[PDB]
């Protein structure tokens, strides 16, 4: 089987990927994966694919599903790597004794625009049941952002800013910053994802890396305290985080033998980035470019008489 790279983001989810090699399920499977480790984020897993320096990718969904329905006909969604949803968490100054609630808020932080913390601004507008926000302070990282809600030197203040709640609770156990609310994506958190020419010449390897991963992801079911351990030992991540992460989270046991929820990975998740304006298109192309960039079905194997 063709050699894959796959390319993943270095964070507690990516804790049955590697289970799945320290049992040897990989090897088990005849593969001979490389991974390839992206800090970055999903937006850089998408350039990975794009560029052909990866076989597959697995990211937040998100990124993937508006990067296909923005007309990225090269991308494809092979699965649902995480079921349950991302939590983020709302966060401002720990001294802002003027914000004290997600009630009224005027200026937004962002990374950058069309970005998650982005997006997930007008799903908070949705549920608190008042307009969506139109003035967004560009920060550019997670740095800034905690310092522009602090009114520090050196940027642009802001009232508050979205962003993944773990990563965000080390910041509030430092009183750092402070929590006003939380809110929980509409769609399911993670999926596996690749290009058009790496599922054209390299199908049947990549069905069985799913088939790999379905069984790091039993071992990590049945091995949570192992999991604790590695992530609180090789991750930045405390053996508490860890233990309440492992709580919130559940991982797709049934990826690749039954396909993708089209509801909570497609539709969903349209409805939102077209209501943050991400997609301008028609309903009907972004439909279409849906159809046929995310899978239906699972992988399957090709004939013995074809
Ligand atoms: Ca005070
Ligand atoms: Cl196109």
């Amino acid at each position: 089987l063709p050699t894959l790279k796959v390319a993943y983001i270095p964070e507690h989810f990516s804790t049955p990927l590697f289970f799945a090699q320290q049992q040897g399920y990989y090897k088990a499977h005849d593969l001979s994966i490389e991974f390839v480790k992206v800090p970055e984020g999903s937006g850089r897993l998408i350039n990975l694919l794009n560029s052909n320096e990866v076989d597959i990718a697995i990211g937040l969904t998100e990124a993937f599903i508006a990067d296909i329905a923005k007309g990225n006909e090269n991308i494809h969604v092979l699965d649902t790597y995480v079921k349950s949803p991302l939590l983020w968490a709302v966060s401002t100054g720990s001294n802002r004794d003027d914000v004290t609630d997600a009630k009224q808020l005027k200026r937004i932080g962002v990374s950058r625009i069309g970005s998650g913390s982005y997006v997930m601004s007008f799903v908070l507008a949705h549920q608190l049941g008042v307009p969506s926000f139109d003035q967004f302070q560009v920060l550019s990282n997670f740095k800034n952002l905690r310092d522009s809600v602090n009114l520090k030197d050196g940027v642009e203040g802001s009232d508050a800013f979205m962003w993944e709640y773990f990563t965000s609770k080390k910041y509030y156990d430092n009183h750092e910053i402070k929590q006003i609310d939380q809110i929980y994506t509409p769609w399911s958190s993670w999926v596996v994802a690749t290009s058009s020419d790496s599922l054209q010449a390299k199908s049947d390897v990549i069905k069985n890396f799913i088939d790999a991963v379905n069984q790091g992801i039993q071992y990590y079911n049945e091995h949570v305290d192992e999991a604790i351990e590695y992530i609180s030992s090789n991750l930045d991540y405390s053996a508490e985080d860890a233990k309440e992460w492992t709580k919130t989270v559940e991982f797709n046991s049934r990826i690749g033998k039954t396909p993708l929820d089209w509801d909570t990975i497609v539709v969903k998740t349209k409805d939102t980035l077209k209501l943050a304006g991400v997609l301008a298109e028609s309903d009907d192309v972004i439909l279409k470019r849906l159809n046929s960039n995310v899978k239906k079905t699972n992988l399957q194997l090709d004939g013995d008489l074809e």
